[PDB]
């Protein structure tokens, strides 16, 4: 059979959002992507011998909400926490991306994993370790990607899957 996962995208402006669903999508890099464009993506992949389709959506645009977006933001099962590791301010700003979503599904229990993205540019600013000790507080995982150069795109999605699977055996 297959099963269908609705995963959703969310960071601070320019960590990757966009790049990192496009490697996933199409699998290649984009150098610039219209950072006003929020849509969703529909992706099959095999996850662990199962034949998984994927609907992604990638957020954008700016800060406000409407029952329209607060209602298809509830409908993620599963997101991914992006900041840029060379930008400290976006990784200040997860705090915020994971209390939204704690807000809109009414639950401490949302599949999420934390994704450091920029892995392949030299002036980190995020140790590896503050991240891994904040999604240790989370309980969630912690994966560290590049869009440019593909590093950890499948594993960080493909673990978001996982993670949803477990929440859906509750
Ligand atoms: C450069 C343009 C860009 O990529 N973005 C990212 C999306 N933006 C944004 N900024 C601050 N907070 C945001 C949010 F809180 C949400 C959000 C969440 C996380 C959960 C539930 C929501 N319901 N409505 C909005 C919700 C989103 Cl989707 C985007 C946020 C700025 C521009
Ligand atoms: N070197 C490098 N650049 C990236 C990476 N991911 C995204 N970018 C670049 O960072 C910028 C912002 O990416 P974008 O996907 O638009 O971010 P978004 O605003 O979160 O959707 C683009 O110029 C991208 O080409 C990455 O992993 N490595
Ligand atoms: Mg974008």
């Amino acid at each position: 059979g297959m099963t269908e996962y609705k995963l959703v995208v969310v960071g601070a402006c320019g960590v990757g959002k966009s790049a990192l669903t496009i490697q996933l999508i199409q699998n290649h890099f984009v150098d610039e992507y219209d950072p006003t464009i929020e849509d969703s993506y529909r992706k099959q992949v095999v996850i662990d011998g199962e034949t998984s389709l994927l609907d992604i959506l990638d957020t954008a645009g700016q800060e406000e909400y409407s029952a329209m977006r607060d209602q298809y933001m509830r409908t993620g099962e599963g997101f991914l926490l992006v900041f840029a590791i060379n930008n400290t301010k976006s990784f200040e700003d997860i705090h915020h991306y994971r209390e939204q979503i704690k807000r809109v599904k009414d639950s401490e229990d949302v599949p999420m994993v934390l994704v450091g993205n920029k892995s392949d540019l030299p002036s980190r600013t995020v140790d590896t370790k503050q991240a891994q000790d904040l999604a240790r507080s989370y309980g969630i995982p912690f994966i560290e990607t590049s869009a440019k150069t593909r590093q950890g795109v499948d594993d960080a999605f493909y673990t978001l899957v996982r993670e949803i699977r477990k929440h859906k055996e509750k």
